[PDB]
C-alpha cells in the first residue's frame, strides 16, 4: 500500500468544503509526501461536531503486522470492521495511489485529488498508536485488472461528503460506496521509477513517468 499526498491543505479540501465548514487551522506549506507508507501518521480528512477536521492518524489497525485495507466486500459486515463501516468513516486524499505489477502511479485524468474511502477508530484526534483507519479497498475494473486484482475504493467529492456525515448509516454507507465509487475508466496511470519501492526515497520524482 503507498500513494503520494503532496499538495496543500487547500489543493485537497477545494472540492469537498466552504471555508466555514472546516476547523482546518490555515497552513499554506504543501504536504509534501510523495511516498506515502502503511504504519505512519497520515493527515486523515473526517467530520465531527459539524465541521471537517484533518487529524494525524495511525495507517494500520492492530487486533489483540498491522492491517492496512478493509474490502469492501466485506468490511460492512465483517466481524472486527463492521462497527468501523457504521462509526469510523473517514476520507484520505491523494493526488494518487502506487501498485507493482514494475510501480504504476494512477491518479485522475481531470488532474482533481482522488478522496479514498478510510475507516478507523473514532476519536481520531487522540493521536492512537495501534488502532488507526484502513483504506478500503475494491476489485480492480476495467484496465487496472491488468496491473493488479486490487485498488482503492475513491469516492466523487459529493460521496465523500455524504460517506463522512455522521448522520449516514453503515446501511447508507454501503449504498453511497456503491454508486459513488469513481470508475477506472476517470482514471490514468503510468510506469514510475523502481526507487519508490524504498519508503526512504521521497523524492517529487517518484510520481514522474519514467
Amino acid at each position: 500500500g503507498r500513494f503520494a499526498q503532496s499538495q496543500t491543505r487547500e489543493d485537497y479540501l477545494a472540492l469537498l468544503a466552504e471555508d466555514i465548514e472546516r476547523d482546518i487551522p490555515y497552513d499554506p506549506e504543501p504536504i509534501g509526501r510523495y511516498n506515502v507508507a502503511p504504519g505512519t501518521k497520515v493527515l486523515l480528512l473526517s467530520e465531527r461536531d459539524e465541521h471537517l477536521h484533518l487529524d494525524p492518524v495511525f495507517w494500520g489497525y492492530a487486533p489483540g503486522p498491522p492491517l492496512i485495507n478493509a474490502r469492501v466486500e466485506t468490511a460492512a459486515t465483517s466481524r472486527m470492521f463492521k462497527p468501523l463501516w457504521q462509526h469510523g468513516r473517514a476520507i484520505c486524499f491523494a493526488d494518487g495511489w502506487f501498485e507493482w505489477k514494475q510501480p504504476f502511479f494512477i491518479y485522475r485524468a481531470d488532474g482533481q485529488p482522488i478522496f479514498m474511502a478510510a475507516i478507523g477508530s473514532t476519536p481520531f484526534e487522540r493521536g492512537d498508536e495501534a488502532e488507526g483507519f484502513l483504506i478500503v479497498t475494491a476489485a480492480a475494473d476495467q484496465g487496472l485488472v491488468d496491473i493488479h486484482d486490487r485498488r482503492p475504493l475513491v469516492l466523487s467529492p459529493e460521496a465523500a461528503r455524504e460517506w463522512m456525515r455522521q448522520e449516514i448509516s453503515g446501511k447508507e454507507a454501503s449504498e453511497i460506496a456503491a454508486s459513488g465509487c469513481v470508475p477506472a475508466n476517470q482514471f490514468s496511470w503510468h510506469p514510475v521509477s523502481r526507487a519508490v519501492g524504498n519508503v526512504k526515497n521521497q523524492g517529487a520524482e517518484l510520481i514522474q513517468p519514467v
